[PDB]
């Protein structure tokens, strides 16, 4: 919370919350974390938005819907994420937002959670909310370490098997960044690589890095502990910067 | 030649000829570039070894066989490049070159040789060479900005569909470090994730960087006339060090 105004809002019709760093109008982060859906680690939450705040951007944080809130969890965190993009735009002016210039930027299973919103954002989440597309539009994407868990799923009742966002990369995706590991022997990149070249096939624009930085939790709790910058966030910055 | 030995030597058996820059032993790069193989571009092929030799490296540039030398190609160029690497193995005491550290870096059309290289050191090249494989190997491999061309291919008589470098990835592949570019409109980087992921599901080392840097000759032409540094080399050098 270092010398901006700290905002918290409930988000309506969910127990959902979200966290603002506030400093013409500002391009806007959305931080969704990781957390396994059973927590929400505030601390990395906090740190990665601020890595963001630090370089020019309103950074938000996202406590989305978890297993403890909602069995099952479905797409409740896609959702809540939807929410949170709507409450931007329709407050961007009083919070000096660039509407045009709202990024999620999803970090392990938010990953997840933000590869499925730049799929179903004009489509499942526009219906589920009754809100108009463009208020839900992301303008860019970012994924950090994205995790895959069988815990997302089953009006909207789709199961895991049809939650590969890979599958469902439609011409309303959005520019997306993205990094990850290589050398997490228990999860491979495989599925990253995947969803990069069905971006790629549908013509999306995208960036993709995939470092060796070991295990997935130590490669987040680095760049959460030690982006003060680390390449990851150097690249991140400069794709977004020049889609602008 | 910025105060290092140039050293020059026409490669046996072949019209190829290697150029080198040098300065304990030290690692070795040896630059494969492009130039749809109608031509070696000098002056990317010598830059780019500085790029190198800048930093901490015996540099080279293999001026390999082109259309011109012969036709068809065949995999002439592969060969090339394992004759390029014995010999720098053979010539290391006097070269001060360790060699356990000899990175063949392929650009452009120069990729795919290097792609292949990785692939068929240890079986193709190595018996059409008759060459022990231990004196082939490439210990590590970098492609940059590949490219594949239908020019390359027909004792060893592979045509262009059996020279899918992502069709024979084996245990033999050592660690590649590979960038590209995403937003080239007439070369998608399609290729080059669908090697990655061979890389990925055979369980080789690997590191992936997919920029958006635009057509790939404004990149290539970008990454000889601007890394003096550029994220490409700074990442590259990077991997290499901690492969070590």
């Amino acid at each position: 919370f270092q010398g901006m105004q700290v905002i918290k809002q409930k988000l309506t019709a969910t127990c959902a919350q979200l966290t603002g760093y506030l400093h013409t109008n500002l391009p806007a982060i959305i931080i969704v974390p990781g957390g396994s859906y059973t927590h929400i680690p505030v601390a990395q939450a906090e740190s990665l938005a601020m890595a963001f705040a630090g370089h020019g951007y309103q950074a938000f944080y996202l406590e989305y819907t978890l297993l403890t809130d909602q069995q099952p969890l479905g797409l409740a965190p896609v959702l809540d994420l939807g929410r949170a993009v709507n409450l931007l735009r329709q407050h961007a002016a009083e919070w000096h937002i660039d509407p045009q210039q709202i990024t999620p930027a999803g970090f392990s299973v938010g990953g997840h959670i933000v590869a499925l919103y730049n799929d179903y954002w004009a489509t499942r989440v526009a219906t589920e909310l009754n809100v108009t597309p463009a208020m839900l539009k992301p303008n860019n994407v970012v994924l950090g370490y994205p995790v895959i868990s069988p815990l997302l799923g089953f009006t909207w009742t789709p199961t895991p098997n049809e939650l590969a966002a890979d599958q469902h990369v439609n011409s309303d995706n959005q520019p997306t960044f993205i990094w990850t590991t290589a050398d997490d022997p228990i999860v491979p990149a495989t599925n990253t690589l995947a969803y990069a070249t069905a971006l790629a096939t549908a013509k999306i624009p995208y960036e993709l890095h995939v470092f060796k930085h070991g295990p997935h939790g130590l490669a987040l709790a680095n760049a959460q502990t030690a982006w003060k910058v680390a390449h990851w966030l150097t690249l991140a910055l400069e794709w977004l910067a020049d889609n602008r």
